């Protein structure tokens, strides 16, 4: 497992990526790690946002499957031609394995220009896979084709300040460690909510406090209509109710403060002079989960330094600004890089639960420490999933 720590470059405003490689000979390139989607792809052609991409004639080892595929994200969307061919991680366990690739000829607002990825690795389960579910995910072959055991977990550590976006590229922000845990890079307790169904992963938040205080809504409008856990996506994102529920609260709680209502959309920024982010003033924010045994929850708790984002000023100074990291969904609850960037994140796909504990990387408060605690009673939590 040591091999496999520190092998993501990258941070949640852009993605995490990982090294992998294609074809005999094999093609290096970098692939953005995303647990919300099941399609592994690649850049294939030339393209402004990329320095390098797949050349399927170079391959020895490229079949062709003479099937075309779309597949649309949140925010951007890609086509292109299904082939298979030879993949590792020269990080990742050193199994060479047959994989289903596609291959990108059209793209819209999904290549990120600087983030230094050429494609996406789709962690999640077949059922979401493009064109439909029998195009099997990456991880699936992995399994099947090796003796790699069915889990890997996230450690995502990002925005040491200040960052540098190419620098990112250059120094280190986080680890995945393929087929099982490793035990050095968190503290404490393992605590694992249920895999509810197994597509996007999906879980049942049960609570939601704020400071200490319950929002006191319907645990259905958590999860309305599924909550998912998804290191391809930078922001926590929040059914509608609920994200102007929270806003209202932590807009309270700063409310001593000037901001923009633009900003509390996350498109403006704000700005302190350096060192005087007045983080005190802002709220922890307390996700309780389902837990594993009846009756019983554990609660996963967010400091706002993972909810504002840093970003380099526009006017550059030596300012800290920061894009508020919280935004309005509609296609329910997103548990992004910003949530996760706390935690240790285990994807136990073989016991279908996904386990939380703090990291040993983890932003600092002078007064606050995000914690993963429990146990925590908890009645009728099944009645929180949506149907």
């Amino acid at each position: 497992f040591v091999e496999m720590v520190d092998n993501l470059r990258g941070k949640s405003g852009q993605g995490y990526y990982v090294e992998m490689t294609v074809g005999s000979p094999p093609q290096t390139l970098n692939i953005l790690v995303d647990t919300g989607s099941s399609n592994f792809a690649v850049g294939a052609a030339p393209h402004p946002f990329l320095h390098r991409y797949y050349q399927r004639q170079l391959s020895s080892t490229y079949r062709d499957l003479r099937k075309g595929v779309y597949v649309p994200y949140t925010q951007g969307k890609w086509e292109g031609e299904l082939g298979t061919d030879l993949v590792s991680i020269p990080h990742g366990p050193n199994v060479t394995v047959r994989a289903n690739i596609a291959a990108i000829t059209e793209s819209d607002k999904f290549f990120i220009n600087g983030s230094n990825w050429e494609g996406i690795l789709g962690l999640a389960y077949a059922e979401i896979a493009r064109p439909d579910d029998s195009l099997e995910p990456f991880f699936d072959s992995l399994v099947k084709q090796t003796h790699v055991p069915n889990l890997f977990s996230l450690q995502l550590c990002g925005a040491g300040f200040p960052l540098n976006q190419s620098e990112v590229l250059a120094s280190v922000g986080g680890s995945m460690i393929i087929g099982g845990i490793d035990h050095s890079l968190y503290t404490g307790s393992l605590w694992y909510t249920p895999i509810r169904r197994e597509w996007y992963y999906e879980v049942i938040i049960v609570r939601v406090e704020i400071n200490g205080q319950d929002l006191k809504m319907d645990c259905k409008e958590y999860n309305y209509d599924k909550s998912i856990v998804d290191s391809g996506t930078t922001n926590l994102r929040l059914p509608k109710k609920v994200f102007e529920a929270a806003v209202k609260s932590i807009k309270a709680a700063s409310s001593t403060e000037k901001f923009p209502d633009g900003f509390w959309l996350g498109e403006q920024l704000v700005c302190w002079q350096a060192g005087t982010t007045p983080w005190n003033i802002f709220p922890v924010i307390s996700l309780y989960l389902m837990g594993e045994v009846t009756n019983q929850s554990f609660r996963i708790t967010i400091l706002p330094q993972q909810y504002l984002r840093p970003v380099e000023d526009v006017a550059t100074s030596q300012d800290d600004c920061y894009k508020f990291a919280i935004s309005q969904s509609s296609t329910g609850t997103v548990m992004g890089a910003v949530i996760m960037e706390g935690f240790y994140v285990v994807f136990d796909r073989a016991r279908k639960r996904i386990g939380f504990a703090v990291s040993a990387c983890h932003v600092h408060d002078e007064f606050r420490t995000a914690a993963v605690e429990g146990p925590f009673v908890t009645l009728d939590m099944e009645d929180c999933g949506y149907n």
